[PDB]
């Protein structure tokens, strides 16, 4: 790698995240807040994905 | 100035160093180390450059 070559042999850096979408006991999440437990009533819900 | 830019589109910092020479005592010298004064011999000296 030189600082004079072109942007074909230019230094890039890659990372390759790999996420497994099988059923399992979920531990990585988003940052969305927790909201309360509403019941007996009609709710959209997202419980832990 | 694009990090993906040809190479001649690069930034270059430039100092250009310009050396006033004028008949005068000179202040900016080099590292070379002195020698003390012998006299009454043919000798070589660099004095003030």
């Amino acid at each position: 790698f030189q600082p004079t070559n072109g942007v074909g042999y230019q230094p890039y850096r890659v990372v390759v995240l790999s996420f497994e979408l099988l059923h399992a006991p979920a531990t990585v999440c988003g940052p969305k807040k927790s909201t309360n437990l509403v019941k007996n009533k009609c709710v959209n819900f997202n419980f832990n994905g």
